């Protein structure tokens, strides 16, 4: 029983890490696309002015 909870401690650790790296990158995705949307403002506004 203690052995099995070692394996499923490991599974837990892995899943924590997977969401950490997955959502880091998925939040970055969208975030930087939002930065592109932000780019639309600032980029065109230089010449708009």
């Amino acid at each position: 029983e203690a052995i099995l909870n070692l394996e499923l401690k490991t599974a837990g650790r892995i899943n924590e890490v997977l969401n950490t790296k997955t959502k880091d990158q998925n939040i970055q995705s969208i975030t930087l696309q939002a930065e592109i949307a932000q780019k639309r403002l600032d980029m065109k506004y230089k010449q708009m002015e």
